[PDB]
C-alpha cells in the first residue's frame, strides 16, 4: 500500500479513537488532510477534554490497529445510505445533490463515513499510529488530531 492509502484510512480509525476517548461531543469532523504519512483531523469539540485524553486517543487507535478489524464499503443509494447510517456519515461539507450514490466507509462500531477514496482493506496494515499533537481552541471549540504513520 501506498503510504497515503495507509495515511488515509488511519484517518478513519483516528477519528473512531477520537469519539471514544470523547463521546459524541466531538463527532463532527469539519476537515482533514493527508500529506505523506502524516495527517490531520480536525472536529467540533462541545468540550476542552481531560489531561488523559490524548493518550487515551493514541491507545485506542493503535488497539483498532492491531485487532486488524475489517474496513468495509457499502457503495448504496443515498437514501437507502441515509437510513442505513444517517448523518453519521458526513463530514460538515456539502455532497452535492447530484450524488445519488455513496461509497461509505466502515469499521463496525467505530466509524461510519462518506468516502470516495482507497483505503487499506483492515486495519492491520496501518500500522503504529502516533499523535504527536493535539491542540483544542476553546474560542472556536475546535479540535485537532495531527499523527503520523510508519513510512
Ligand atoms: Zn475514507
Amino acid at each position: 500500500y501506498s503510504i497515503e492509502v495507509r495515511t488515509h484510512s488511519a484517518l478513519h480509525v483516528v477519528k473512531g479513537a477520537v469519539v471514544k476517548a470523547a463521546g459524541s461531543a466531538a463527532k463532527w469532523t469539519t476537515s482533514t488532510y493527508v500529506k505523506g504519512n502524516k495527517g490531520v483531523l480536525i472536529v467540533k469539540a462541545a468540550l476542552e477534554l481531560d489531561k488523559w485524553a490524548w493518550a487515551a486517543m493514541e491507545a485506542l487507535a493503535n488497539e483498532k490497529v492491531k485487532e486488524n478489524a475489517p474496513i468495509k464499503i457499502y457503495e448504496l443509494p443515498r437514501e437507502e445510505a441515509e437510513k442505513m447510517f444517517g448523518e453519521d456519515m458526513y463530514d460538515l461539507f456539502p455532497v452535492p445533490e447530484d450524488v445519488r450514490i455513496l461509497k461509505v466507509v466502515v469499521i463496525e462500531d467505530w466509524n461510519v463515513n462518506a468516502c470516495n477514496k482507497e483505503h487499506t482493506k483492515t486495519t492491520g496494515e496501518i500500522g503504529p499510529i502516533k499523535i504527536r499533537k493535539v491542540r483544542f481552541r476553546k474560542s472556536k471549540g475546535l479540535l485537532e488530531i495531527h499523527f503520523e504513520l510508519l513510512e
